[PDB]
């Protein structure tokens, strides 16, 4: 019962499996009319796409090395020889060492922590530039972020800086691009069940604190997001530009459990 | 007449010229008592900094290159050789290419942004760790931050997201080094006519809208940031740590002029 991207076409990053949250995104964008394009990462990745895209009409996948600028500008190549133009770009890209996402923050080396910031944050603005340049009479554009950017989440460490510098250059882009028309937007998800317990030691354990202390009493799920997704890149959220938007099932509201 | 500093023994880094933030904080925590290191980036600066450091009692000056951990491991052994332990540290250390920190934020090229964040973000994590090392009975640290971080500064650039992530590192190693005892903060000070401000195009135009519609319609004085270092620095803060303490004469609480 809903239509709004109807003539939409837009570009999804982040698939890794269908458990990853740019595919529940997908899902719903596509449900409401969009044809999707997808980037994907890595081999494996891309044979677990293939029938997971062609279930919502698309057998456009694109290989891409989100810390590689010639591989970025390669995929806005590919994606410019069927589309002339972008509506919408889904950012849900985040990698850091797993393996430093254990014991305390300054065991972080300035490796990783170079790397994370290139992958987890920079990216977005990379792909965020090229995407413009296919938005001659506007768009919007979403990345993903966690509330443990601006509040200390145990283990989180590495991946802490630099969510909360892709919060700061959403807004920061938001400006840059409002005079186009284009809205940059961000969805502070909460933990995702399953999805927590794999990327990161203590994940099973954020995800249960989260669903046992949060207003709502359950954990979002894919679906809440694709449908916050579905209002950040729709006209609906038309009165909004750069705005940290929480998902998270109220999480963040509670100061201490009852 | 104060010296709630008296004995202690302190790491001033980031002083440039007699206009720097860190001097300005160096002086006051001098003349609450605080014996003084220094450390500098380059040869002039030292030949600068060395009458400088004079006034207040001091020829333990380091020479110290923040992207390079090699260097700051030669800091901390040359601070040894003197000093078996250590009180504070100041670290008011701060660099982007002057020249993209101009027009939009999405011009801001890959390079500069990981310079920026090794520079201005991470270097606060390579030096609190070792830091940390000095004192085993706990002690206090304080960086340096703006409110450009989290709200739009026009030309700010590349420096926002590194500010951004050096607020969340800040808050991160709070948490890593409280069962230490060891307190660690932030100042957010409002504009100050410094050598690296005059790297910003129109800092003299955000100096004075800044000074204009403050509810005090004063600048911040290196003086009066040196006190709040002093505040963030001595006993008296004794239950602050974690915070990003805004000093600029309350620019941030107006939401428009009148
Ligand atoms: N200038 C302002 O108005 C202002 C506003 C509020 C916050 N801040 C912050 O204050 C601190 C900056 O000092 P400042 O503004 O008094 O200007 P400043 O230029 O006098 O001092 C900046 C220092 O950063 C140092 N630095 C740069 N690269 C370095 C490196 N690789 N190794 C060691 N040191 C290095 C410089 O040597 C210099 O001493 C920064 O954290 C800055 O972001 C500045």
């Amino acid at each position: 019962m809903i239509n709004i991207l109807k003539g939409k076409r837009g570009l999804i990053m982040g698939v890794a499996n269908d458990h990853s949250i740019a595919w529940g995104i997908a899902k719903v964008l596509h449900s409401a009319g969009a044809q999707l394009a997808f980037s994907y990462q890595g081999e494996s990745i891309g044979k677990r796409l293939k029938p997971l895209a062609l279930t919502v009409d698309s057998d456009f996948m694109i290989p891409c090395n989100v810390e590689d600028p010639s591989s970025m500008d390669l995929l806005f190549e590919r994606i410019k020889e069927r589309w002339e133009t972008l509506d919408f770009v889904v950012h849900s890209i985040a990698f850091s060492d797993k393996n430093e996402l254990r014991g305390p923050y300054y065991n972080t080396s300035r490796d990783n922590f170079i790397q994370t910031m290139l992958v987890s944050c920079f990216s977005f603005t990379e792909i965020v530039r090229r995407a413009a340049q296919l938005m001659p009479h506007g768009g919007a554009m979403i990345t993903l972020t966690y509330g443990g950017s601006m509040r200390v989440v145990p283990n989180y460490n590495a991946m802490a800086p630099a969510k909360s510098a892709l919060e700061s250059s959403t807004k920061y882009l938001a400006c840059d691009y409002g005079g186009m028309n284009i809205r940059i937007n961000a969805i502070s998800a909460g933990p995702v069940r399953t999805l927590a317990g794999a990327s990161i030691s203590n994940g099973r354990d954020i995800a249960a604190w989260s669903k046992e202390n949060s207003p709502l009493k359950r954990t979002v799920s894919l679906e809440d997001i694709g449908n916050s997704a579905l209002y950040l890149l729709s006209y609906l959220s038309n009165g909004v530009t750069g705005e940290i938007h929480y998902v998270d099932c109220g999480y963040n509201i509670v100061a201490m459990p009852s």
